[PDB]
């Protein structure tokens, strides 16, 4: 397991609209190794989630990682994620972000978005998030969009 | 082995200055499969060389690989030296497709670079292989030959 240097805001990789992963991508080797070493990059610094671009990786993978501070929730890699629906009910809640290790903050978010991803190995999974790994959802797909959390404060 | 999309012209990941590999990443799983994935993707193009920016990568990573030579793939490459005499090539681009240019390059440089083991390392290129260099050198500062 390999520790990746994370981007910090002000760097001009966090603000990019990262592209998607190809289909020759997925279920390689190549792919596997990305998502362990963004998966112990997360774990080195405490995080519940991440995005490829915080590791200068311009490409739409994220790991979903809830815990309470909410389920304890094993990393979940989401490959081309694609939110289909945010909920009309709002919720405040506390972010931090890996990329801006300074700040925490009040953010509102949908309660509950449905989301469209492929496995590391290239299955489909539809899902509906709720509550905090919601907000960890909508937090790293703004990554992959080139959007920080303070922005949406 | 798998080919990489490859950045065009355009997108603002080739513009950008690409990140030093750490010292965590020398010797790992993951900087092989990346310097493997970059070294097909070439070779599935019919390139000479390739830069990690160009596979949407913003790592310093490079790969040289000409008359014929052996792949060299470089981390963290620095050019440490070059001739004063300076010779012009035809370029091309594997993310400016189509497009063909005469280049003014140093005709030798003498880099220094890290092996993916995390061997520091210096090697000197002369002709087409010195043009690669300083055109994949080029990609890590977020420079496009047609600005040449
Ligand atoms: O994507 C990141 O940048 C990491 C990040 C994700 C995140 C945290 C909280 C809400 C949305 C997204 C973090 O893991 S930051 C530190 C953290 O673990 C944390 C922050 C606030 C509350 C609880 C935990
Ligand atoms: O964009 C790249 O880095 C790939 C590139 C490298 C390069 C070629 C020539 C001079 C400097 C750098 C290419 O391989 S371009 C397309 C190509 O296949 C080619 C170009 C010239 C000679 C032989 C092949
Ligand atoms: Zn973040
Ligand atoms: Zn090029």
């Amino acid at each position: 397991s390999v520790v990746l240097p994370v981007a910090k805001r002000g760097e001009d990789i966090l603000k990019l609209i990262a592209a998607p992963v190809s289909a020759n991508e997925l279920n390689s080797n190549w792919l596997y190794q990305l998502a362990d070493a963004m998966h112990a990059t997360m774990l080195e610094r405490n995080g519940v989630g991440i995005a490829a671009p915080q590791v200068y990786i311009s490409k739409r993978v994220i790991i979903v990682a809830s815990r309470p501070n909410a389920p304890e929730m094993n990393a979940v890699v989401m490959v081309n994620p694609e939110i289909l629906e945010f909920s009309s009910e709002t919720c405040l809640g506390e972010e931090g972000c890996l990329s801006v290790p300074d700040e925490r903050g009040q953010v509102e978010r949908a309660e509950m978005v449905k989301v469209k991803y492929l496995t590391l190995q290239g299955e489909a999974v539809e899902t509906i998030f709720h509550g905090f790994p919601a907000r960890i959802v909508q937090h790293e797909v703004d990554h992959l969009n080139g959007i920080l959390f303070v922005e949406r404060i």
